[PDB]
């Protein structure tokens, strides 16, 4: 009872890139392409990882071009690491799940690093406000993208997590960061970020 149907899961495949201290790069940034990054931060104590997914949304199919995945990042430096990769991907907009750590990272990006491509649900929510409906609808959107071959997955750990991710409520941070992306794609504001500049 996986979210992604078995035949699709069986055809997923990864490019086995070297881990650069948590950063996995499948495509370099390219001129004229438009990206988005989604961030699922770990919170509190336990066995979870921070997961930043960077997706090329210039045109279909969308592509997973890089991932940052770590549970050994110093809290003091996580905003600077995210900022580095957003700047790399053509000053990438970012959509952060606003758990306690995500609220702090979003504020650091806005106030300390002065990054001005933060996707915000509202003036007081500097990212994706937590809700149950955003998870469910983001999962449905992600299922359709992967099953219709409209989102290409390259990363080994992401595929491993997709193969065990249940259709209802093992690590899942790489999938949950893709669920944030799926939810974004259902919103009116996604048209501000997707597509070539006109
Ligand atoms: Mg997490």
């Amino acid at each position: 009872g996986t979210l992604i149907r078995a035949t699709t899961l069986s055809r997923l495949s990864f490019i086995d890139v070297v881990n650069d201290n948590g950063f996995y790069q499948f495509e370099k940034p390219k001129e004229g392409r438009k990206y988005v990054a989604t961030l699922d931060c770990s919170e509190g104590r336990g066995q979870d990882y921070h997961a930043l997914q960077i997706i090329d949304i210039t045109e279909f199919p969308y592509k997973q071009v890089a991932v940052y995945h770590s549970n050994t990042t110093s809290h003091f430096i996580l905003p600077d690491i995210v900022f580095k990769y957003l700047m790399m991907y053509n000053e990438c907009p970012v959509y952060i799940e606003l758990n306690s750590t995500g609220v702090s990272i979003a504020k650091s990006l806005a106030m300390d690093l002065e990054y001005d491509n933060i996707i915000c649900d509202s003036f007081i929510d500097l990212g994706m406000k937590q809700s149950k409906r955003s998870k469910a609808m983001g999962c449905s959107a992600l299922k359709d993208l992967i099953e219709k071959d409209k989102l290409i997955i390259n990363h080994k750990g992401t595929i491993q997590e997709l193969r065990t991710f249940s259709e209802k409520g093992f690590h899942d941070d790489l999938v949950m960061s893709l669920v944030i992306f799926g939810w974004l794609t259902t919103q009116e504001k996604f048209a501000e970020y997707a597509g070539k500049d006109e």
